[PDB]
Parts: C-alpha cells; sequence; structure tokens
C-alpha cells in the first residue's frame, strides 16, 4: 500500500456519510486520510472492539456491519480495509 492513497479524493456514498457525520464535520469531498481517521474513531468511540482481543472490530450489531458487509474484521487487513471502504464511495479528480 502506497502512502498516495491517504491523498485520495473522495465523495462519500449515503451509509458512509451518515456514519461520517456522528463523530466529524460534514463537508462534501474528503481524502482517505480523513475517512479512515473517522472511521477508526467511531470503532473507538462506540467500542466495537473487544479489550480482550484489541485488533478485531465486531459489527454484526451496527451500521459499521452494514457499511462494510461483514460481522467481524481485523484493524491489521489493510488491503480488506480499503475495498470495504471504497465500496461506500466515490473517488474525485
Ligand atoms: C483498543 O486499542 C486499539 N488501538 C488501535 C486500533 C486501530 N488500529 C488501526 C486502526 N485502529 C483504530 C483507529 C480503529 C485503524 C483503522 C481505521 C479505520 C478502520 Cl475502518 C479500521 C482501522 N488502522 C488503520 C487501517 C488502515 Cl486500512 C489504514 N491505516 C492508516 C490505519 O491506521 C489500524 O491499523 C484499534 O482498533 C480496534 N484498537
Ligand atoms: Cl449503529
Amino acid at each position: 500500500i502506497p502512502a498516495s492513497e491517504q491523498e485520495t479524493l473522495v465523495r462519500p456514498k449515503p451509509l458512509l456519510l451518515k456514519l461520517l457525520k456522528s463523530v466529524g464535520a460534514q463537508k462534501d469531498t474528503y481524502t482517505m486520510k480523513e475517512v479512515l481517521f473517522y472511521l477508526g474513531q467511531y470503532i473507538m468511540t462506540k467500542r466495537l472492539y473487544d479489550e480482550k482481543q484489541q485488533h478485531i472490530v465486531y459489527c454484526s450489531n451496527d451500521l459499521l456491519g452494514d457499511l462494510f458487509g461483514v460481522p467481524s474484521f481485523s484493524v491489521k487487513e489493510h488491503r480488506k480495509i480499503y475495498t470495504m471502504i471504497y465500496r461506500n464511495l466515490v473517488v474525485v479528480n
């Protein structure tokens, strides 16, 4: 994964935008750096990870699960995370 990935400018689809609005200000275009941070903040604040197994996010009982299409995932699975995120946005140039 290149460092340039974080510079990608994106327009969230409605479900992603809904989630983002619960953790950050509503603007039209976000960087991937922004999207990752806000989704990360969402996971941390809502305690969707378990303190006894801190790499795994459980989202079966959360909007995030609908966003990503999985009951759980590992925060270490970066390629997978980017794919899950990408399906919820449009890239802009
Ligand atoms: C409890 O302590 C504890 N500490 C730390 C983490 C944690 N590790 C990581 C993350 N976090 C949180 C901000 C969620 C964060 C992340 C952000 C958004 C999502 Cl959708 C999923 C994970 N991420 C990254 C993934 C990618 Cl693809 C790129 N980049 C740049 C990352 O940084 C990680 O590698 C964590 O996760 C539960 N829990
Ligand atoms: Cl929810």
